[PDB]
Order: C-alpha cells, then structure tokens, then sequence
C-alpha cells in the first residue's frame, strides 16, 4: 500500500525512521485516528484541528498548513482504496542529534500517516463488554495526545489478559478514563462522565456523545465518580474513534445492574448512527 | 560510524526501523547511557544490569546473554574509535501492526546502539552550575528507564529557556530528582538524597557517590528533601553518567550559601576520579 511520508505519498517500502527521530527516543510527538465509513472520513475537521493543538501544546511546528494535510489525508484513503477501516497519523518534533530540550536550530517534522481495513465492532455494540479497574499511573498531561503511551500499554495488556476488553483507570478511586477510551456512567436518567481537564483526553466520539445527549435532552454532568459509584450505576459505556459507544456490562465479575445494555446507551447510540457519513 | 543493530555492528545507513516499531508509537522501550574515558567504558556492566530489569519491568526479554551485550558494546566503541564520549543504547518491543496490547507471537525486540565524542564537562565540574525548580508532572513509574520522556523534554526545555543548566523536579514541594540526573544536598557534614523509590531513577552514578562517601567516612540519608529545605543547603549537586557531579550554586537566582563549590562536593569528586578508567 501507501503511506503518507512528511508531505508525500509513498510506497509502504520506502518508509524509514531514523534512530535519531525524537519521536523513537523521547516519544516526542502526537497522534490521531480517524474512522473511515465506506470511504468517508468521520470528523476528520476535529481530528486535524487536535493534532495541530496537541502539536501546539508541546511547540511543535506542523511544516505544512491544514488545508495541505486534509487533502493529503484525502488521496491516502483514494490510493489506497480504503473502504471502512481507519486512519492512523502523527508528527514528532524531528531528528537530530540526542538531547533532552529542543533542538537548537529549528528542525522539520517528521509525519507519518497509514491506512488499515477494519470494519465496525458490531457484535461489541450490540452485546457489551467486560472492563477491569486498574490503577492510573500515567503523567500529569493526559490533554496532550502524545506517544508517551507506555501507561496505556501495560494497562490494556492487564485487561486482555483477564479477557476484558477495556482497562478502565482510576487515580486512588476516582475513574477518570480507560486505557484509549473515555468512560461514560448513567443513574437515573442523567450522563456522567469526568471533566476535561490535564486528566482525561478530550475524546472527539466523548464530545459527539455529548452533543447528541444535548439533542436528545439527556441531562449531562461533567463530574467525576469513583470506582465504587461505577459499579453501581444503572449503565455504563466506554467511547473512542474505534469503539464507538461500547456498554460495558460487567466489571470484574460485578454485573452493571442486571448485566444488559441499557435504555439510554441505546438512546444514545441510535443518535450517534445519525451522524455516520 | 556504526551502530549497533540488535547483534551486528553495521553501518549508519543499514539500519531500517519500522513506522510500526513500537518504541515509535508508544515509547514502549528501554534505554542506557554509558560514559566511555579514552576506548574504556565505565560501570558498564552495572548500566547493562539495569537494561535487563528496566526491560523486564515493562516484560520484555532481550535474547542475548548480559556478557555477549557487553561484548557488542566493545566492539561498537572499537569500530567507531571513540577517545571519550558515550554509548547510547535502547531496546524496544518490536514492529508489530499498531495496537496497545502485547503482540499475540512474540516478535522480536529491537536493539539500537551507537556513539558519541563528547569531552566531560570540565567548567561545570570545577564552577557549578545555575538550576530552576519545575513542577515534576511525570508518571509514577520513573524507576524504569523507559523512552516516555516528554516529561523530561518539557522540564529540560524550560531550564534552557532560563539560562539552567538543569531542571530540579519536585512533587509536593518534595525535590525527586533532575530531567536527566539525580539530587543530592549537604548541611553539616550529612549527604541527602532522595530514597529509591518509584518517584526517580536509581543511578548507576549516583549509587557510586553513595559508595564513594562511605569511603571518605560521610554520613549518608537516602531520605527526600523540600525546595525550601534545599535551598537551606550548605552544598547541593547533581549526578548522571554525563554530568559526573555537578555542583549546583544557585536556584532560581538564589545562591546556595555564598555560590560557591563546597568542600564535601570537592572530597567527594576526589574519590569518583579514583573509580574512572
Ligand atoms: C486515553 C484515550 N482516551 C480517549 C480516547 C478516545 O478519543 P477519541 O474519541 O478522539 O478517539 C483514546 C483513544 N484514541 C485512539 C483511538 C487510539 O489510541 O487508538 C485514548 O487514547
Ligand atoms: C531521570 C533521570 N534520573 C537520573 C539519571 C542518572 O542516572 P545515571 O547516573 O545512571 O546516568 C538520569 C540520566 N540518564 C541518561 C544520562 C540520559 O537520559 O541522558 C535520568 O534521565
């Protein structure tokens, strides 16, 4: 296939990182993902906009104006015939020579964008799934979509182990969000889910959650909760640009209620699919 | 020059590493560096000790023996002809297609090692150095030497910007440690340091000053001291395979006692030069 290589577009064998690249000693850079639906790009307009803001936050100089990167985003997809899958894409701040703060003399970044068939987790979406708790250890800069990633890693690798699909995260008790997902609670009619500060990545499928709740009139607190209130919320779910809106229907054994996706997750979700290109 | 490429030591330019090698997406890796005086390595098996149990923490399991590892990094230092300099050397995971959890089969880890000329820092050693206290916004598992630095990379950044040497980190008002060294203050004859914990990075270097001052009969407490306390020192210096011991003479524009180098950092740089090849 095809990947996007800084500004050009290049046969998958042609690509090589440097070991010099920040991005493979420091993991200094950021990323995006973006869902393709029958060649459709879904919110890429948000996507672009939060990879040049988490560039932004860490003073890394995307090369090349956005209208440049959608349109390059754009013949990825046609010349690689991608249908329903996704789009992975980041930039790190360059290569040169091994040091901590940033280069001297302003260096180019380095971009690399791919493409990967995957359809939709249909059978997640309609059944549920099971999650686990497990300790926030992560930095203090969650906002920042940064490759700093290995939390996450080891966190996701915890859940898989114990046949669970998400790894949802707590610092001492209080859920923040899963290892690459944001996490949703609902009692009594009303959507919880904690605040987007430096704890928590603003997810765009969080925010899209949020706006159809908004169109549906489903009253929304952006409050955290604990671990314990967690489990006894009347439903529970999990977003990302992959998982779309995902029920959770156990935690460690524990039953969410009676263990079966609930009324407004299914509200909710019928809401999201109006939004699907 | 040549790299050392997991077990050859080709050129510069043979080396490929993959966009989906995960030290490059998710910083999941570890790493050393290792000060090389005129062709001879120091403590080089004490920093290829802690690559193994960095590696493992995070579950990776380099192929090769410790003495067959040290046996690639003499040749590396030979081919190169490096007088005095560092080797810097990491070990990632792998490539495998892009996902959070540990490749299913086992693929192969991948190990970069190479070379550079750099002089000790002879002015820092004998004037001091200026250091700003940062905020430690990193993770909770810094006792692994790990390629997630852009915690790092942000702290030594500022120091920078500051006209500082180095950035003195520290969590709660509790210094922990710098953006690439360890902390270490003295008042009335004791050695203070920060316990070896998960909040820093146990030295190899500053494991070779603890020893060096129960050689020279000094006191020694491994326990954590506040900015207002190490500003109250009557020495303070830094330590990393680079920096030997960097006295620091002042922090923020405040002067450690009269801004000069101590005579207890002065004995104790007497006994490292005794340990150096
Ligand atoms: C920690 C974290 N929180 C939240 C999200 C969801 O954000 P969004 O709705 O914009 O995708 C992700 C997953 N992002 C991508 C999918 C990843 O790492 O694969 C994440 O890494
Ligand atoms: C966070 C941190 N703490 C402490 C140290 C000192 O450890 P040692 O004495 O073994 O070098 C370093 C420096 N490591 C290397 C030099 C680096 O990143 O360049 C470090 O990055």
């Amino acid at each position: 296939g095809y990947t996007l290589w800084n500004d050009q577009i290049v046969k998958d064998e042609e690509v090589k990182i440097d070991k010099e690249d920040r991005g493979y000693q420091f993991g200094d850079g950021v990323y995006e993902v973006v869902k393709v639906y029958n060649g459709e790009m879904f919110t890429v307009n948000e996507h672009i906009d939060r990879l040049y803001a988490s560039a932004e936050k860490i003073r890394i100089t995307i090369p090349y104006t956005k209208d440049k990167f959608h349109q390059l985003l754009h013949e990825l997809v046609e010349k690689n015939e991608l249908n329903t899958g996704h789009i992975y894409f980041q930039v790190t701040r360059g290569t040169s020579p091994r040091a901590h703060q940033f280069p001297e003399n302003t260096v180019k970044p380095v971009i690399i964008g791919y493409t990967k068939e995957n359809p939709r987790p249909l059978e997640n979406l309609e059944k549920g799934v099971k999650a686990t708790f497990v300790e926030d250890i992560r930095w203090l800069r969650c906002d920042i979509k940064s490759l700093n990633l290995l939390g996450a890693v080891l966190a996701k690798q915890e859940a898989h182990e114990k046949g669970c699909y998400e790894a949802i995260l707590h610092r001492n008790n209080t859920v923040t969000e899963g290892s690459s997902s944001n996490v949703f609670g609902i009692k009594d009619g009303i959507l919880y889910t904690h605040p987007a500060n430096n704890m928590i990545l603003k997810g765009i499928t969080r925010d899209v959650v949020i706006a159809c709740a908004n169109e549906i009139n489903m009253p929304v607190k952006e409050i955290p909760f604990t671990t314990h209130e967690a489990l006894k919320m009347d439903e529970l779910f999990v977003t990302s640009t992959t998982s779309e809106i995902t029920p959770v229907i156990e935690i460690d054994g524990k039953l969410i209620r009676d263990g079966k996706v609930g009324e407004w997750t299914r509200k909710l979700q019928k809401q999201f699919e109006t939004k699907i290109p």
